[PDB]
This record gives structure tokens, sequence and C-alpha cells, in this order.
């Protein structure tokens, strides 16, 4: 997971370390720190707290793993498409 | 990981499981195996692995984590778009 996107969402969100990491179903004993660490690089969350913590954010998954900066924007983006939007995106896509 | 991502990948490339495991830097002798476990289930590779396993088979890493079968698509897709293709996505996504 990238540890920048992770950041990024939350600072979009505008909630705290700890506040994500009891969202998320930590203990807010150890929420922040836990959080802090996955920020951090010191440890990586396995694809089920990786879900877990997107659910919170109201991201799609896939956008913490995603490096392409321009990629990662069409994900987060796509993310609050109205569904004719999504349609346009979606038929401009078939068959390419 | 998602399992189905990364055999998807690999069924679309038309390559083995030895393989797609040789070239990811796997030891010939357990390459096979290796990627078999992958694609069952039982073990999940972690983000560098998995950034191998995408160089291998020329896609977005976060295919391989993206769970909506719609975005999927869209980033298999924009994987190959040409750069005018692209702008035009970019430049309806600005600011939306």
């Amino acid at each position: 997971m990238l540890i920048r996107r992770l950041k990024d969402a939350r600072l979009r969100a505008g909630i705290s370390q700890e506040k994500l990491g009891v969202l998320a179903g930590i203990d807010e004993a150890s929420a922040s720190a836990r959080m802090n660490q996955y920020e951090k690089g010191k440890h990586a969350p396995d694809f089920e707290m990786a879900n877990r913590l997107a659910k919170v954010l109201k991201i799609p998954v896939s956008y913490l793993y995603t490096p392409e900066d321009d990629l990662a924007q069409i994900i987060l983006t796509w993310n609050e498409l109205n569904e004719q939007e999504r349609k346009r995106i979606n038929f401009y896509i078939r068959k390419k």
C-alpha cells in the first residue's frame, strides 16, 4: 500500500489518525499509533485491513495501491461521478 | 490482492504459471507452485512482489487490488489508451 495515498485520503476526509483507526475497528488505545505506523511505512496493512480503511475513507480500495498519480485521480474521481458521467466513460472505454 | 485479477491478467498475457513466476524472479524449481499458491489464495504476495508480477504482466499494479469490475476495466484500458485518449479522459475528469 502507498503511504501517501492513505495519508491523502485521510486528510481529505478531515479525520485524525485515531479516529480513522477507531472507525476501522482498532482498539482506541492503539488506534493512532497503528495508523501512524501505516502512514509512516513501518507496517503494511493486509488487504482485508486496507479494505476496511478504504470503506471508512469512502474511496475505492485500489486507490491505496495506485502508484500513477493520473490513474489515482481517475480512481478517486470515478468514485464520485454521477451515473450519467460513469455511463459516458464506460461507453468511451467499450471495445478499446 | 484479488486472485481472479492475477489469473485473468496472466491468461490475457498467454503465459504459464511457471513462466510468470520465473519472469518475476522466482527460482524456476518453485515458480509454478508459488504462482499457483497466489492464484488459489493460499498465500498473498506483498506489495513489492505484486509490483513485480504487474510489471511482467504489463498492467497497472492496482488492477490486482481493484474489486469493482467496471473500475478494473477502466484501469486495464487506461493502461493502453493512446496519449490523445488519455488527455480527453484527464480533461473530462478535471475539476470533477
